[PDB]
């Protein structure tokens, strides 16, 4: 099926989000229309539609075994949407949790779902951490470079195994301070 | 008493199982008790009902679709064990054997626990050498620093693909000489 | 019952070449391996279901047909393991520009199920300059830091094939001079 289909992750700070939005901008200068979607969001959507929340408090108190089956509708729902354009989805590879590093994408959700590309957008530890002190929306953990970094390493190994369960091709972008315009460049070559 | 299944593997020598014994501690004299108990012994435990096996190094060769019958049996009685009682596997990520990284929890045995969380605890690989070398009943072999660090490198990778084929979280604690209480009081939480 | 091993390795660190110096040897020994690449079985497949008739069409070939190649391209490779023990010669992952492809996806290693992974590697200097001193690859601009990268990739790589197949994953070091070492190490895991 045309209209590939990729998900965009990295650490809160590497803002992937952000080369993703510049990406999409100037790709969109020939023509090319990728749609953004957060998965995270479209569980959340799916929860209003099966009837189970009315905003994103009801999701984290949703029943644990029933919030697999959302992941696996979610994933349709995106799968679908490459039908009528090409999409990327941007989520975590793992989230960092207390429990530990949760998996952004588990497997069936990949089943539904059928990447295309998975990035993996990164930098240094040091300007990660940096990033969130300048950073007015933050200013609470004490997560440190090394944390930084051994997440970025866990979030590799993710992306690897989502790559051999899905097919998907694991893409690392390094987005680093005073060169955003060469990630977005490199990630540019990719969607196209 | 209910469910919540964990799995805790950790290289030889860094005490995964140590720290594991104290958290279970502290937990009993809190409600929360944790029935502990290694892979490796339920598989024999299984092989024997079996009529398989009469010692364990009897297991050592033994038909390579019989330890797969064994394992996903292991897994399923360890399964129906999270039934009486939150569990937690004493484990390995990946046994390093001179045959390479065996990995601990083959998909198959994954698709039969089911686990919540897989703990993965580390230390510097001189930290380990050194807990190897002072070892009584040990002093075999002659792993390096780099072995063990590649050894961790492997079991934090095939910890993260368990997650991802699961949905289970991943939480590396690192215990390190002179700050066992801080592992132990680390690992309590997840266990919480 | 006959050993089935996957050997994989970022290019040049002569992955294919220790496992030849290891077949000659188990060879006079009485064990016979029969090696084979992926690619060329693909494209074997591919050249006898017409859909293609040179190496480079396959790389056109389409994107779901790609994969049917590759189950049959397992199947064959399994049905091999009837009558010979067989080293598969393959990468963890591909390096290309859409980023590192694995050169065994799932539906792959269930046709396969291979017995043991393995990933021959070395620095980043070595692989860079072996790759510099041959005529043929001069202009491939990647740096050590990035030939690291790709086998950190493959490691996590091999390590899912065994998490999914229960395959065994051995890491050989190839380094200069010390050729015979990987050689032997590498003979160790195949008898």
């Amino acid at each position: 099926m045309k209209n590939k289909l990729v998900v965009v992750t990295g650490v809160p700070g590497v803002g992937g989000t952000t080369i993703t939005q510049k990406a999409m901008e100037k790709l969109s200068e020939e023509g090319i229309n990728y749609k953004m979607v957060n998965f995270g969001t479209v569980m959340f959507e799916v929860a209003q539609e099966e009837n189970l929340v009315e905003d994103r408090d009801q999701m984290r108190k949703l029943d644990p075994d029933t919030q697999k089956r959302i992941q696996k509708l979610a994933g349709r729902k995106i799968a679908e949407m490459v039908k009528e354009s090409p999409v990327v989805v941007d989520t975590h590879s793992t989230i960092k949790t207390p429990k530990g590093y949760l998996p952004g994408l588990p497997v069936w959700v990949l089943n539904e779902l059928n990447p295309d590309i998975i990035i993996v957008v990164e930098t240094s530890g040091d300007e990660i951490l940096i990033r969130r002190l300048n950073d007015e929306t933050r200013n609470r953990d004490l997560e440190t470079t090394a944390g930084i970094e051994e997440h970025q390493i866990m979030n590799r190994a993710a992306a690897m195994t989502y790559g051999v369960l899905t097919g998907a091709t694991v893409k690392i972008i390094q987005n680093k301070n005073n060169l955003l315009d060469y990630a977005v460049e490199e990630l540019i070559s990719v969607l196209r």
